[PDB]
């Protein structure tokens, strides 16, 4: 309902079934958002960083993070994590 | 009961017995819990750090600490310790 225990601005039940981020807050998700462009995310409800990036829950998933990240790195089920390598000439 | 001397989050009369942690919170350990896959510990009383190492009793029972570190130093008896060695070739 409104318990939050990982202590992030995203409750329970909201992880746990389905939630979406629209002006900053997290609401319940319906299957009607998914028209207007909206995706639904689910989480660990006990624990702050899901992935392990630095990047919690609700910051991954409201795009509060550098603007750079690509956007398919929103949801917390995917981490944040660069791949850089060195190839010689 | 209730008194905790060692100042971790596990009650006093707990880790004499038997314990184990669920939604990140010490309860009694029953014998019925272990099917359901959780684990019993044991621990001293006097002491908040049991095993030596950085992480308390509770960060060890509970897995609050570097997920890397394997599942067997999990219980407050096991020491999470590197043995890093170097070889030639
Ligand atoms: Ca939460
Ligand atoms: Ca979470
Ligand atoms: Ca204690
Ligand atoms: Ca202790």
């Amino acid at each position: 309902e409104d318990l939050d225990t990982d202590n992030d601005n995203i409750p329970d039940s909201y992880e746990r079934n389905g939630y979406t981020i629209k002006d900053l807050i997290a609401v319940k998700w319906e299957d009607s958002f998914a028209e207007q462009g909206y995706k639904k995310y689910v989480s660990n409800y006990l624990e702050s960083n899901t992935a392990g990036d630095p990047y919690t829950d609700y910051e991954k998933a409201s795009g509060s993070f550098d603007k750079a990240i690509k956007t398919e790195a929103r949801d917390p089920l995917v981490a944040a994590y660069p791949i850089v390598g060195v190839g010689m000439e």
